């Protein structure tokens, strides 16, 4: 009886082993499914954010035409005023320069212009 | 009171002066070579984080794949253990139980057999 409850015992358990055995080939599937899932979601999310690297770097490139072109231009307009204001500015010294009477209109012009190359130069900035 | 026409005048040509600046084609180059060195920069970096994060796929695939092969054996070794514990568990009771009286040795055996058991079920629990 201490010897019939040892081999109920031993019986007990190994019926249990055999059922919590499974079907070992089942068991393998969902093993084998289970990486293949973990496989696939390491996969999305790597692609996820190699795309999202390649989307920010074009973007910034795309920024940096973009501001570049507008230094391009600003350089441009500010040499373009520049030469209009030093071709006006010095006729107009020459003309008050060489004047009998500076007329009262070259006067202001001289005025204006130099408030002009002031701008011009601080615009240099 | 000609005096302040010639300071105005001096004034107009010292900002002139100031002014002439070019050369604008120097310039443009300066601009066009910053441009060029942060376009590269971008693509330098890009390209380095990039290899980096292909680096760490690689890493997370291997730890995955050794993950998976680790379980796959700690399956395939406990089944066999499995079938070879419940051949021998079996056996072991009926020579117990056909024994008209079981030796001392044989009875160890059942015992140590048992606990084998006891520990085969609770590392099959999960």
């Amino acid at each position: 009886s201490a010897l019939q409850t040892l081999l109920a015992d031993m019986r007990g358990k190994i019926g249990e082993i055999v059922g919590i055995a499974g079907n070992s080939d089942q068991n393998l599937t969902k093993v084998k499914l289970q990486y293949q899932k973990a496989h696939n979601e390491l996969n999305e999310t790597h692609q996820f954010f190699a795309s999202m690297l390649d989307e920010r770097k074009t973007e910034l490139l795309k920024e940096l035409e973009t501001l570049y072109t507008a230094k391009v231009n600003s350089n441009n307009s500010w040499q373009q005023r520049s030469r209009d204001l030093i071709d006006k500015g010095l006729a107009t010294c020459e003309a008050v320069e060489r004047s009998p009477a500076p007329p009262s209109s070259l006067l202001t012009e001289a005025l204006l212009l130099r408030k002009s190359l002031e701008q011009q130069l601080q615009t240099g900035i």
